[PDB]
């Protein structure tokens, strides 16, 4: 479990910080906001050695954010393979894992309370206010974000990724629809689910294809 | 000089974390508060320990700056108590400290802006800029303000030499041609005369002149 919040006003980026200073696992550095108002921006430390797929590791980590982010708000929320929290179409949280030297360094972000949503990404993000048209209380909302990883990741290195496969897959964006993998005009099909190791299958005109990294929109 | 910042809500001292996280030069570390109550603005940083090896006339350079800014801020002027302190009449508001950690120069400076409880334990030696002009004022303001003049000041003492702010310096001395005593490592007293070229507080004593070059003295009225 997490013993420990170190808590910026102001930082430049939470992931490069952890990057620089030696803080214990456990740890979480917290941050109001990053350079480079509402937001909430935090990064961990993870064992590299105890997660070594790190395909499974930001969907399920993807996953304990929506589900603490439906426990708090009992608003239900989507993942978009591989690594982001979406409310229907729009971004609300993401996920990113970093390996650095010796270090897994976890790093989200989860829009909670902004009010102004640029015209050029209101399509494609939003928050906890607009959704729910209330504030919310940052530190509750991380505390149960944390407790939600730790449980989770608990029980994802006691057994494996077959624990949460289907509660991922069922949150999929784009799950049974036809997609094309961004910037690669060659594979289009079915998002039909995940490969044991956490790839997306695709149903491509010849075949299933399992994809490992990129961008998936509708077709 | 300064560009990047790290405000923590609460740390045990800025100085401890600057010991203990590494951080480039440019860089201030703030803390809204620290352990070892709400108001205060408190940040430290890094200088190289090569450009400044005089850390009696760093402080004092250091506490006109922070003298400086906050009345550029306020309107309202401030002393210096040799030799690391920023007082408005016999109150402090803001104080220096410079210390050799490693091969590193941790400064530390703390300011005492909208606080709202003065114990009576101290009320009559601090005092806060709220205290002072009756108003709160924006810490980050306060701050890059602060940080400015600091950078400012410093390019200067480094260019040019103490001598550009000896006089500046003296003049805003607390004390100054009063009678005072210096305690800490012993006992010196006499009248405050002046500041040395070193930046040593000249005490006119029973044996005369006797020019202090230690930090390890506080200043304080006979």
């Amino acid at each position: 479990m997490f013993k420990n919040l170190i808590w910026l006003k102001e930082v430049d980026s939470t992931q490069e910080r952890l990057k620089e200073w030696n803080v214990s696992y456990g740890t979480a550095l917290v941050a109001d906001r990053q350079t480079k108002e509402g937001g909430l921006y935090f990064s961990f430390l993870l064992n590299p050695k105890e997660f070594e797929n790190l395909l499974q590791l930001p969907l399920v980590l993807g996953l304990s954010v929506s589900e603490a982010l439906e426990e708090i708000t009992e608003i239900p929320f989507s993942l978009k393979w591989p690594n982001d929290v979406y409310f229907q179409e729009k971004k609300v949280s993401g996920v990113l894992c970093e390996l650095s030297k010796d270090k897994l360094i976890v790093g989200i972000g989860i829009n909670v309370n902004q009010r102004e949503i640029p015209e050029e990404i209101k399509d494609r993000a939003t928050t906890l206010y607009e959704i729910t048209g209330k504030d919310w209380d940052r530190k509750e909302v991380l505390l149960k974000v944390l407790k939600r990883i730790s449980e989770n990741l608990k029980k994802f290195k006691e057994k494996s990724f077959k624990e949460f496969k289907g509660k991922i897959e069922s949150k999929m964006l784009y799950l049974g629809e036809e997609v094309k993998l961004l910037g690669e005009g060659k594979i289009t099909g079915k998002l039909v689910g995940l490969s044991e190791k956490g790839g997306a299958l695709i149903l491509t005109e010849e075949g299933i294809k399992e994809i490992l990294s990129g961008e998936f929109s509708l077709r």
